């Protein structure tokens, strides 16, 4: 019957959901707070797994301006009703930024999750970039993953008392299903060189993926005991792409999204990853495995100065050379094995969240 | 199968829910009648056994919200055979379902009628709905005599009016661990602080004054469970919610609500419900407004008036904790402010005689 | 460019458009003020006084009395605020002027109550008006009685005297202002004048009240009648079936008010369930039988100006026998020199309260 | 035929409308460009004064998400219609903040007019101080008014090529109408002036409503008992709670003028007639020092730090005593007046703003390498 500080969690996303998942587990195990999840748009499979249980889901997520026009117009009613106190947000979605800004207008204070990643390119990619910048100004406050963030929500003008170092609350949900099965997995990987892929970014659709897809047949041909696994985005035309090119390729599993616990499981027995996701190039640092980012940009610079990961944009050639340095050259795959936290930012954001909101002087 | 007189009941929030519970059981209970319930709450729904025929998704603009009660609640009131309709209090609920059943020659009765400040819409709109009900009401439910003066002022007819006491008495009486821990031995204040006009600034001195008691008086603990309203938590957690002698609640169930007033030394609110209640007890009141509703507390020396004032609030819970001779002054037997607890009794007897009766 | 006080003028009929037609003019022409007039609802009353609406909204009509009402609640906010209206005036007993109190009072917008205070003293009777002028009287901070009795009535209802102004009725204003067919009809013969249109009199009562007319006219070859009907299919139904064949009665349309004044200043005496007509025709020196049980015009009646009637054919046909045949009960009936409903200045009189109690500082 | 930049215009308010109109006239003579007006909301007036036609009026406007929401999902339409290659918005207001996202949305690039202006008080007033932060975020161009503005906008991360200090168009806008006598004039206005020491008040932010602006009025009754001689015009903010304050304080006093809102070639005539000016305006803080009139803000805090810093304008808040001491000083020693009013500092630019405007316009967008 004592008051808890009921805290407003906002999501629409897979990645969304892992990197909150944490925090609702700390604030539903703290007796100071309550969570109240509110979804926007795989994401039953995630609640699943780390037992969220969703209060409201808004039918919302199509045009950004009409989705955008609906969170504005719809979220204030269910935080208002749920007698939400602060608001947490996560991310660079269309969704945090809607709902950061729907609860500025009923005067609830925001929190924003894994604030301060920055690629310094305008508009790349749209909206994620600009999305990042407009909840900057609305939140309150501020769970960094790393000093880097830090600064440049400083360099946005975040006052210092706003911003907290917490880490990455990814570390945290990998670690909480590493101490926790899939066996058409286990069949294809067992005894075998495996290279995990995952690419999903719209503004590599088509052409970009192909010539990715193209990489992956080469080094097939080119080396006949070399594994990979790709588990395909939630897209019809991401899946076309991949199918078309490698569905006959017997040492290429094409998969389904994989729940959270076997795509770690799967992560940790990668002898290396290629990605264009944000959150796998957190989590294969921490598990000793060498990155190749599939894109131009990343906000994970940490991992890039650390030698842990690599840029490869979606070039084949270069793909196929640097697939080929790390399985051949010992000293290359040595020379690419903490960046984002220690996985204890669940914990560091609550105290950030009771030395706020649950002190007085 | 004998006819009974359906009595349309129609609420909105939790003081109205709890005011018209023992009505609400004295109908179920006596044969010659049945109460319909309609709502514009389930947590007390469920504490007396309350069960809604319709919710009606309503409860913004007032004008939408009136326009919307006025607009809907006929035809639940016409599909549910309604013969007379009951509403309470001064919310505009009351007053847009009274003209709802007006529109249907439904005859309606106002239960806790005739309490008035003088201020003209102060507040706003409770004080005007009070009026206008008033003027929809066939029968009045006064809980005073000052109250049935109040109504007879504004031209209601002596025969339209029963004083049948506040039901707030029945309700207290039907219902009469973390709170035992942290009260057990202890000095505790319960303080209430939920209206409008009090929001922001006058709540935060009053906060300021419970932080200084708490620093002048280290045995003293408080209680405050917290309205449900964002700005309102806002207020009181920021200025208390590190002082280990206040325990900021949620909403407490009215059973613990009302077991917590029995066990505090002193209250301190702008209720209305909680002047009414709290006197019963035999806990002295100091009220967080510059007027009130309830004068027969004041004129009878249960509550005084303090306002929003730190050093008057300061000074006069002092006072009460300091002087013995001042706290029994506050707690006198003998006087009744609000009724004796029958007030459902008195209540079905005046629908009986009125729409139960033939000449 | 100095600042007016913005008065909102809302009504929805013919009756309410007369009353309020003699302030709007008076507030039109003077510097301190402008009004703004909202309609629910005409257009020939608004011709004749040079009414210009700014807003119609399109609300009343065969339609229930909540649903009229919530509409009027809902949607008289918008216009009030896009308007910047100042002060709300609604007038008599309409359910327009309740739902437009009630909607201006929402916005926090002040409202006055032109022609307060009229009561019977009747429960309901009729239903909605009786509690309509009740309603209207808790929400309205000033109040415009015609009368001292009105006056009375208000501090009854808790009302504080310093917001009651005895004002008289700005319908004898407007009668003031307006002082062929009709003339060839009329022309040599004593002439009745009678109007009939409340709705607890529709069907066998308006029928017995058109037996009434028809004996008048077998028992006197000389009399006529001239009808003017209410706009409503049921009433005009039960005049024509009753009178349509009667050479000595000119069933009609409604008239404009010039018309209908001039014809009521030729009438012999007014047979009415009218609450304006029974104003109007002692004004005219025109004895009146008001064909209803109650009155809210008591004044009248006190006075001998008129007398209650109801709609019993044998009384009716009797009393205005008496009239007829008896020139001192028809004198008794007249009280030239002495007013009843006011003077003809209600409009100035209104203006100066709104003057002083809005348009004034400490 | 040549291709023209469409350079939408959205705004829904008078300050907008005003700040907005040197920047449509130079767009409109510039062959280089069309403007392109949608509004969202007196304005007819400040329309006509300036020959601006709206190609577009919403009639959006009311809860702060709902306007928004609207404004987000509907302003798309007309935009596209109008094949609007850039967006202009100006200030500070939901409709600025709402249409630059929209804009964003459909990918049209949005420039800031009147950007970097800032408190330090977080959410003050709300929403008004986090509209400037999202549109600065937004926003591809900013045009600073000031130094100090442009300084601000670099501490929230933009880069120094994206801002230009163009100073404000409110002075180009004062230049458009003290040119134009005739228009200028009012027959009342001059009647009650003429002749007569005229103070000069304004007063309409929400969160002044109610007691601070009682107390406001209080001190203008005041100052009045003690100086017979003594005028004051005040053009009333369209908003009923606003005329109720100022009406139920001071309707009786002679020396009171209470106004509706004026045609802004009048209020600028007013203006430079007035002895000073008492204001929480926010173009008036840049108006007034202009025609040298010494400025009392009825607020404590001002986006206009420039004015308080050269002593061209003090923060008199809402308390009474200090604002009938503060006019008193001004009225009665002739050096506090002059200290109000010393040259030597231009503090909101020289009326060249919509000009420079243009050129950053056409220097971003007008351009290849
Ligand atoms: O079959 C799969 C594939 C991926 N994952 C997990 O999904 C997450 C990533 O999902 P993805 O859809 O690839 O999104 P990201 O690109 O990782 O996330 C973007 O969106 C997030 C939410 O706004 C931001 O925090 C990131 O910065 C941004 O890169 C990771 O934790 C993966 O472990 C699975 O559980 N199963
Ligand atoms: O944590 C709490 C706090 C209060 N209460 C009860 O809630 C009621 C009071 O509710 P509150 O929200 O404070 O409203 P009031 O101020 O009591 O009531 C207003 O509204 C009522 C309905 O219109 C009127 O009868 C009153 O005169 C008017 O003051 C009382 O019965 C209390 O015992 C609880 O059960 N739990
Ligand atoms: O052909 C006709 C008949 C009547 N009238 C005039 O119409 C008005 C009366 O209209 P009516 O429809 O009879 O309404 P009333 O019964 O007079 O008025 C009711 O409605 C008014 C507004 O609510 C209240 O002021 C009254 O007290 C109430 O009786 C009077 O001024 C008449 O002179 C005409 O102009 N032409
Ligand atoms: O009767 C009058 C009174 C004022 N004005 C003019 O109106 C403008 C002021 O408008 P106002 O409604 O007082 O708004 P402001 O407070 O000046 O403007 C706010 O809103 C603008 C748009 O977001 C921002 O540029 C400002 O920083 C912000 O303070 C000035 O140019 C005045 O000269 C008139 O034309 N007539
Ligand atoms: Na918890
Ligand atoms: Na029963
Ligand atoms: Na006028
Ligand atoms: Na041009």
């Amino acid at each position: 019957s004592h008051m808890a500080l009921r805290v407003g969690i906002v999501y629409g996303t897979r990645p969304e959901a892992i990197k909150l998942a944490p925090l609702v587990l700390a604030l539903d195990a703290d007796p100071g707070f309550e969570p109240v999840i509110i979804t926007t748009g795989m994401l039953d499979e995630i609640n699943e797994l780390f037992g969220l249980r969703p209060r409201h889901n808004l039918d919302i997520m199509q045009r950004l301006s009409a989705m955008a026009s609906r969170i504005v117009g719809e979220l204030g009613d269910p935080l208002l009703d749920e007698l939400v106190d602060v608001a947490v947000v996560q991310g660079d979605t269309s969704t945090a930024f809607a709902a950061a800004y729907a609860a500025a207008c009923e005067r609830i204070p925001v929190a924003h999750l894994e604030a301060g990643l920055r690629t310094g390119d305008r508009f790349e990619p749209f909206p994620e970039e600009i999305n990042r910048r407009l909840i900057t100004q609305l939140a309150d406050l501020h769970f960094a993953p790393t000093a880097d963030a830090a600064g440049n929500l400083l360099a946005e003008g975040v006052r210092s008392d706003d911003v907290y170092v917490t880490g990455n609350t990814v570390i945290d949900a990998m670690h909480l299903v590493l101490d926790r099965a899939n066996r058409e997995l286990d069949a294809f990987t067992e005894g075998r060189q495996t290279v995990l892929l995952t690419m999903h970014r719209r503004e590599s659709w088509g052409i970009p993926m192909g010539r990715v897809a193209a990489a992956v047949a080469e080094l097939c041909r080119s080396r006949p005991t070399l594994r990979f696994v790709i588990p395909l985005h939630p897209n019809p035309e991401v899946r076309r792409v991949f199918r078309s090119h490698l569905s006959s390729l017997t040492q290429v599993l094409l998969c389904e999204p994989l729940r959270y616990s076997e795509f770690i499981r799967l992560m940790h027995r990668a002898v290396l990853v290629l990605t264009d996701s944000g959150g796998v190039q957190e989590e294969a640092p921490t598990l000793g495995k060498p990155v190749l980012v599939l894109r131009d940009r990343t906000e994970r610079p940490e991992g890039i100065a650390a030698g842990c990961a690599r840029l490869v944009g979606t070039d084949p050639a270069l793909i196929v050379k640097e697939v080929g340095r790390l399985l051949d050259d010992p000293e290359a795959y040595e020379a690419m094995r903490v960046c984002y936290g220690e996985g204890d930012a669940a914990a560091r954001c609550l105290e950030a969240l009771r030395e706020r909101w649950l002190s007085s002087p």
